[PDB]
């Protein structure tokens, strides 16, 4: 396949739905490359469990946790690591409120080269056990030969769009990073970065990050096709913001906007959002703790129930994870009849303007709370005017895409309701004969 994009194993299910997916002991083995150094850029850590990820022969080699935490919670984490000499730490800047550092990406550093990780789950046990979590696996990123002087960039502009988002941390631990990756040949790489960083954005630089950042991708790069009208948007999340006391607010008006552009030229394009019911919850392979990784709040939920009629249930029989529940966020441009995309991205953004971003000062200024990162696939990176979906994920042209849950996604029944996190479920017994109270 040309795409490496992996699922993480799952606990619980049948060989044949592991056969192919990756556990974070795969992805720092040996086999991948011999470990120099690694940065681990993410939102929470278990750090005594993660240096027991590393192979043995490696697990004194000079880490990096980039994290967003403050006061408490950063002396928590300091305190985690300061048993491990060789871990050093990053707080990234959140100069604006309510934003957080949720960008979950590897950076490995071997001695044959270099290679790049954006995935989306936590370094904690949980987050690898029995959820459905997404990997991509850039290539071994060769060295560039000293006294060489060539860009090592690829078609997508992966290489200096990589160094901006670091860039915009502001932190020499960083830079060290940067400088490490002008090193590098990134030239093989085929897909396209989409970052969010914390900032208010004007101009040229509206661009650059959140959902402008997509739109930008997809008018340059991206064609549209007769009846694109008739193609809809589908978002897949495991967490919902405060979006506003109607659709006009920003889900319909500027996010959809965005989602739905495909070329340069000039809505009724269905929405599809997925995100796991109560039921989806209780009959999971973790039972109701899986909600605590689906932090949607009541309190923000009463203030929008027009949003859940766009909800559909989360099924992933296609890959054998229907009980994993998501911890995956993804977005794609399927066919009327979902046998094909026009495009599919991978990414840390759950459905927030935090993460997205959000128009201000009369539609001249992007204002994004948070950091994030995912990688879009568009076919004509590939060659390809669309990529017809995989039927079964993990089965056997390789030019098929592996969407790893069911289409057309399932509108939520009559009788189910959004996770929601912070109140009581005692009605009905979860897979391990619990309920749910707060
Ligand atoms: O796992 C995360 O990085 C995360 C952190 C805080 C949240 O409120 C939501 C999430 C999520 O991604 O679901």
């Amino acid at each position: 396949n040309p795409f490496q994009f992996y699922l993480t194993r799952v606990s619980g299910v049948k060989p044949k739905y592991n056969s192919g997916a990756l556990h974070i002991k795969d992805i720092l083995s040996p086999l991948f490359g011999t470990l120099v150094s690694s940065a681990q850029f993410n939102y929470c850590f278990d750090v005594d469990w993660l240096v027991k990820q590393y192979p043995p022969e490696f697990r004194k080699k000079p880490i990096l946790l980039v994290h967003g935490d403050k006061r408490e919670a950063k002396a928590h984490l300091h305190a985690q690591a300061k048993p491990y000499e060789n871990i050093s730490l990053c707080q990234a800047k959140l100069d604006i409120a309510f934003g957080t550092h949720h960008t979950k990406m590897m950076l490995l550093l071997y001695e044959e080269g270099l290679r790049v990780v954006i995935h989306t789950s936590n370094l904690i046990h949980a987050d690898w056990h029995q959820k459905t979590q997404g990997i991509w696996l850039s290539p071994l990123y060769p060295r560039i030969a000293d006294g060489t002087h060539k860009s090592g960039e690829s078609p997508t502009h992966f290489k200096a769009d990589l160094i901006s988002y670091l860039m915009a941390y502001n932190a020499p631990s960083l830079k060290e990073w940067i400088d490490v990756i002008h090193k590098h040949d990134l030239s093989e790489t085929n897909v396209y970065l989409i970052g969010s960083t914390p900032g208010r954005f004007q101009g040229s630089q509206k661009d650059n990050w959140g959902h402008f950042r997509l739109k930008k991708l997809l008018k340059d790069h991206a064609s549209s096709m007769p009846n694109a009208e008739s193609w809809p948007v589908v978002g897949q999340f495991s967490s919902v913001g405060s979006l506003g006391a109607d659709e006009s607010k920003w889900l319909c008006s500027e996010f959809k906007e965005s989602m739905l552009t495909l070329g340069k030229e000039s809505s009724s394009v269905p929405l599809y959002l997925i995100y796991p019911s109560v039921e989806n919850v209780r009959t999971s392979l973790e039972g109701y703790p899986a909600g605590g990784s689906l932090p949607y709040s009541i309190q923000t939920a009463e203030k929008q129930n027009w949003l859940h009629s766009y909800f559909h249930k989360w099924s992933a029989e296609t890959s054998g994870r229907s009980n994993a529940m998501p911890h995956i966020k993804t977005y794609m441009r399927p066919s009327p009849d979902f046998s094909k995309i026009a495009w599919f991205l991978v990414t840390s953004a759950n459905l927030s303007k935090a993460a997205w971003g959000a128009l201000e000062k009369n539609g001249t200024q992007l204002m994004i709370r948070s950091y994030e990162l995912g990688v879009l696939f568009l076919p004509s990176a590939f060659g390809l005017d669309s990529f017809k979906v995989k039927q079964k994920f993990f089965a056997g042209p390789m030019a098929t895409f592996p969407v790893p849950y069911d289409l057309p996604p399932e509108l939520y029944g009559s009788k189910d309701r959004p996770w929601i996190w912070n109140i009581p479920y005692v009605k009905a017994p979860d897979t391990h004969g619990n309920m749910w109270v707060p």
